[PDB]
């Protein structure tokens, strides 16, 4: 259960941090060949995202250089950005929660 | 990488959330089912990716549950953020490792 959270909320990230890849990607790709963004675009349509490792593996077939940058930014965000977490999502857990408290016992 | 952390720990908020709701539909089914099935289909009609809308909405309703979730989501990040880190850099760079191998070995 501890371990059934973890393991889930692990593969979550894994899989938004590939969709944080491709939107940036995409940004680089809009201003450089707007050919392979509108592309891009429409090949997210077909995949969903959300599927990871289904849509680098269907994205292999047609377009093998675009996988490879996939692969090296959701790195490198990963590297960037995953030892942060912890202090910001408890941190904004408790001013939230804090929130919330009060606009239900002030009402 | 800044944006992109504030849009993750925002992800990483709203998905502890919907766990929590997840492990207290799962107490309600036994306890109270009458709640689980509103529980139910007001998560369809909330988003939970939009956790503060979601919490917002669901005082208007049920304002026990409320509490309820913020106390168990504080719970669930206290015990699992630190584990995260680690999980999701080296299941990205196990996962980069198929992909890239799949690719360059294969073709």
């Amino acid at each position: 259960e501890f371990k059934k959270v973890a393991k889930e909320t692990a593969i979550t990230l894994q899989s938004y941090l590939t969709y944080q890849a491709v939107r940036l990607i995409s940004q680089q790709l809009s201003e450089t060949n707007p050919g392979q963004a509108i592309w891009l675009g429409e090949f997210s349509k077909r995949h969903p995202i959300q599927e990871s490792d289904l849509y680098l593996e269907a994205m292999m077939l047609e377009n093998k250089e675009l996988v490879l940058r996939i692969l090296t930014v959701r790195e490198n965000l990963a590297e960037g950005v995953l030892e942060f977490l912890p202090e910001m999502v408890l941190s904004q857990i408790k001013q939230s929660n804090g929130n919330h408290r009060r606009s239900l016992l002030e009402r």
